[PDB]
């Protein structure tokens, strides 16, 4: 196992209090890091603090990232939490309704975007602002690999995704003479599978050449080293996690 200093610095994790979120937390926590959760629900959130308080320092802050205004409110209670904003894992989101394009409910299209890009576009732009005045700042956006493909009967989620990487992309070279770090992930498909059909499950696994789910410790690992000072060249890049699906 690898160790990933944290020491002196302080995490956002937008949809902490589960799955990614919070794997990338629990790696965060045992590296020092001062880690605030950011989730839509207290309950989960209260849930969340309690398992990690015997890992360290973790906050709580509710917050819907599909909102600006509550974005602006969770920025502001962060500051009176943390010493500084020195990193970002935007990890939040809705994997959308599955629907050929010609039958999507215009409803869900508007939301997913909402969700999944607009609020990852609110989310960077008031944590980059700290990090453009202490030059210093280590951001990741969970993307996916529907982000590269285009992946059917989720346009919704893909074009989301797609646009939360374009975004990594202008973020990155906007701050790349600054010491901040801006860059997505691509991962495959990691309870959410519970919901799928087994014949669905082995069409995904069939598009896998690891034959298996990315694990939650696997994206946490690979995330605390592009959040780590270490990660210092590397700016708006994708790295994968697709377990060989990905062929750019």
């Amino acid at each position: 196992s690898n160790h990933y200093d944290f020491q002196g610095r302080s995490a956002i994790i937008t949809g902490g209090a589960q799955g990614f979120g919070y794997a990338v937390a629990e790696r965060l926590l045992q590296g020092k890091a001062k880690v605030v959760l950011w989730d839509m629900d207290d309950k989960a959130l209260a849930e969340a603090r309690a398992k990690l308080e015997p890992l360290g320092n973790v906050e709580t802050v509710r917050v819907d990232i599909s909102d600006q205004s509550d974005v602006q409110q969770a920025i502001e209670a962060t500051e009176k939490l943390t010493q500084s904003i020195d990193i970002l894992v935007h990890s939040a989101g809705i994997a959308g309704q599955n629907n050929p394009v010609a039958d999507y409910s215009p409803e869900e299209w508007r939301r997913v975007i909402d969700i999944d890009l607009n609020g990852a576009f609110y989310v960077n732009q008031v944590v980059v602002q700290r990090m453009i005045a202490q030059n210093y700042g280590r951001i990741v956006n969970i993307a996916s690999i529907a982000g590269k493909e285009g992946n059917p009967t989720a346009s919704a989620y893909s074009a989301a995704k797609a646009g939360m990487i374009a975004l990594t992309k202008s973020l990155g070279k906007e701050t790349a003479t600054r010491n901040i770090a801006v860059n997505a992930i691509t991962p495959a498909a990691a309870r959410i599978l519970e919901q799928c059909t087994q014949a669905h499950i082995d069409y995904m696994l069939s598009k896998i050449p690891r034959a298996r789910f990315v694990k939650v410790e696997e994206l946490a690992a690979m995330v605390a080293w592009l959040v780590s000072e270490e990660n210092s060249f590397t700016t708006a890049s994708v790295f994968d996690l697709s377990g060989g699906r990905a062929t750019y």
